[PDB]
């Protein structure tokens, strides 16, 4: 079906320290809106909860004339499997593996975190992160079983200093997408984020808006 209801297991490691969350959200398959909630099954987080956003589900997100291609994978059944990594100004790096199953409207997710050289006293380890900028990603196609999406991501720390991070994520489809796909790239998607957190807890929100007017959106992306 649409999705409708997901949940998510995000695990894994942070500066060689295993965590591991669980939580069920909802979203709106026709705007892309998705609502998570998590909760630690080890405890106390030793790191900045921001750095699991934007990582903690594109089946919830449309086109402007129909279904995108992962909402597409999810509906017929053949889905997709996700690489994110993600290189920080300190010389901290992060990855994710992401995969799926569906159930009618529901989406079960896990997401596999690796994220070294976070410094002791830089704002990952101390939990000084405070909000992160929304952004524009760019979607291109490589071939019929991939997508790439690229983009640059902040997070907030002191009086608006930033924290920032380059981001490339793969995307590998088990059957080609659809045709006209190809022909109708790049792809730009605004997002929003939004994270209520405590040291166990967390409640996340995402907005997203795709766009198939190419222009000089690549001017404006970058």
């Amino acid at each position: 079906s649409l999705p409708a209801t997901h949940e998510l297991h995000i695990f894994g490691s942070i500066n060689g320290v295993d965590f591991d969350m669980v939580g069920q959200g909802t979203g709106n398959p026709n705007e892309g809106y998705e609502e998570l909630n998590l909760k630690s099954t080890k405890g106390d987080l030793q790191f900045s909860p921001w750095i699991l956003v934007p990582h903690m589900f594109h089946q919830y997100l449309p086109y402007p004339d129909g279904m995108s291609p992962f909402q597409a994978a999810m509906v017929d059944g053949s889905g997709y499997q996700v690489h994110r990594t993600m290189q920080f100004e300190d010389g901290a790096s992060l990855t994710v593996n992401y995969r799926y199953t569906y159930e009618g409207s529901h989406i079960k997710g896990e997401a596999q975190v690796k994220g070294t050289g976070f410094p002791a006293d830089g704002p990952v380890m101390t939990n000084s992160l405070t909000a992160v900028d929304s952004c524009w990603s760019k979607k291109t196609y490589p071939n019929d079983k991939t997508i790439i999406s690229t983009f640059k991501w902040s997070y907030t720390t002191g009086n608006g200093e930033r924290y920032r991070s380059t981001a490339r994520t793969t995307y590998t489809f088990a059957k080609p997408m659809a045709a006209n796909y190809l022909k109708n790239q790049p792809v730009y998607v605004f997002r929003k984020d939004e994270l209520k957190h405590s040291e166990t807890e967390l409640n996340f929100k995402e907005w997203q808006k795709a766009f198939t007017d190419v222009m000089g959106m690549d001017e404006l992306y970058k």
